[PDB]
């Protein structure tokens, strides 16, 4: 049965099923509305930077749309919508002057939400920090970041808490830390080499140091001002892709797991055990920024939930640990990626490059921070699979690949839960084809087909899938 055993009844009582969009990835209107550009609108207008020089100025137009959207996961039988706030449609500047037409926005979408039996999951940003901020502040390299992060925060918790009521702070800070300051690829395009200035050696590690303390510092003025009255929780949300060692050598081993920690580890040991992995304290040395004591204690136990976004996995190749001039936090791991093993790829590749259809490394990750991190309460707030650019509406539709892509990570999910993962909810990427970033409109990673001629929304065999596996 192409359920393959999935439903409900599979799944703890209460858990949570949804689906998940950005704010500048679906709701367009980038320019409107009293919206001020973000670092990505700067970035996505200028010529090359994006696929087709496409932009997200338009995108799904969710912002005029956002009832059919409703409507429509209502009808698939999800409890729940993952969405983002765009920092710059409400303080246009990013700090100082309040847009009540974006205000207006949000509640507008968390009220029609909740009259529809659909619990909002809402996070405070993803990658669009205010362009203003970055011009005034220098965005993440900052420190006064923590401030005007929190200043915003206090601002939604207020407006918004007493409906809302799972919070998320940031989205992905490692991918920020890693393609804005290390690579360059996405915006502030920072590094050693790159025009706009950088050290791909440094500037990763003060970034990712910047989102802990400010997640840390909103969550202190959640905890002290606004939890009280409003009871809600606040966690964030952190990508972890799987690293399995090539072999069971000691020095394949050591590389898989440096991986983890430089990966997931940079995040969750600060959030969870109140330090950075040892591991990257012995490699990076007087590049990572240290924690006063009070700081940490402030970091430690700050995330009421942890997001994970689960896409891959890869297998790990290990070396003799050496001395080495600092190049890069990338280079810092000293790890060998290899995509095959006995002869085998680990996966077939969806339409991303980077994205390796492998069922089990949910299991991995799930398995993983259940035995390392004491267990705590995790959400996967991200897992899905993109169709190529090109492809008729019908073969859009008839996402095969997708529908076997779900029903295995399912089940590998399910399995890590059986096993005892405390895992509250799941999460698909994307309700909608949408802006896929370098990608552009050339990456499909919806459940539900978007028509960007038209604007047209058209359910996925997927989306059906779902339907017939959440069925009350
Ligand atoms: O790459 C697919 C998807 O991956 C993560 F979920 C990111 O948070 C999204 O912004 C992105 O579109
Ligand atoms: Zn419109």
């Amino acid at each position: 049965n192409w359920l393959g055993g999935l439903s409900r009844a599979a799944f703890p009582k209460r858990f949570v099923f949804g689906t998940v969009t950005s704010a500048y990835q679906v709701e367009g209107m980038a320019a409107s509305g009293g919206r001020g550009p973000s670092i990505w609108d700067a970035f996505a207008h200028t010529p090359g930077n994006v696929a087709g020089n496409q932009n997200g100025d338009v995108a799904t137009d969710q912002y005029h749309r956002y009832k059919e959207d409703v409507n429509l996961m209502k009808s698939l039988n999800f409890d729940a919508y993952r969405f983002s706030i765009s920092w710059s449609r409400i303080f246009p500047d990013g700090e100082g002057r309040v847009n009540q037409e974006g205000v207006a926005y949000y509640n507008n979408l968390i009220n029609y939400l909740l009259q529809k039996g659909i619990t909002p999951y809402v996070n405070l940003y993803h990658y669009d920090l205010p362009l203003a901020l970055e011009k005034k502040y220098g965005g993440w390299l900052n420190a006064k970041m923590a401030d005007l992060f929190t200043e915003y925060a206090d601002f939604c918790f207020k407006t918004f808490g007493n409906r809302v009521k799972h919070w998320f702070t940031f989205n992905e800070p490692r991918i920020v830390a890693l393609l804005g300051y290390d690579q360059g690829t996405n915006p502030p395009k920072r590094c050693t080499k790159c025009a706009a200035g950088g050290n791909s050696a440094t500037e990763p590690y003060i970034v990712a140091h910047n989102f802990l303390l400010s997640h840390a510092a909103a969550v202190a003025r959640y905890r002290t001002k606004y939890q009280a009255a409003q009871q809600g929780k606040v966690g964030i949300v952190l990508d972890f892709n799987w690293y399995e060692a090539l072999s069971n050598s000691t020095e394949d081993q050591a590389a898989a797991q440096r991986a983890r920690d430089f990966h997931i580890g940079w995040y969750l040991d600060p959030l969870i055990n109140g330090h950075y992995p040892q591991i990257m304290q012995d490699l990076v040395k007087d590049r990572l920024p240290k924690f006063t004591p009070e700081q940490a204690r402030l970091v430690k136990g700050s995330a009421d939930y942890i997001g994970i976004n689960q896409y891959t996995a890869s297998y790990m190749k290990g070396q003799q640990l050496m001395q080495q001039t600092p190049t890069s936090y990338s280079a810092d791991w000293q790890v060998t990626y290899v995509f095959a093993k006995n002869g085998k790829p680990i996966g077939p590749q969806a339409n991303s490059n980077w994205l390796y259809i492998v069922p089990w490394g949910m299991y991995g990750c799930v398995n993983y921070i259940k035995q390392k991190y004491g267990n705590p309460t995790v959400v996967i707030t991200a897992n899905g699979m993109d169709q190529p650019a090109n492809l008729s509406r019908d073969q859009y539709l008839r996402d095969t690949t997708r529908v076997h892509f779900y029903r295995s990570y399912l089940t590998q999910l399910k399995k890590a839960i059986d096993e005892g993962a405390n895992v509250a909810g799941y999460f698909a990427w994307s309700l909608l084809d949408n802006f896929e970033w370098l990608s552009g409109y050339t990456s499909k990673f919806g459940i539900v087909y978007v028509d960007f001629n038209t604007l047209e929304r058209h359910p996925k065999a997927s989306a059906y899938w779902f339907r017939d596996m959440l069925k009350h």
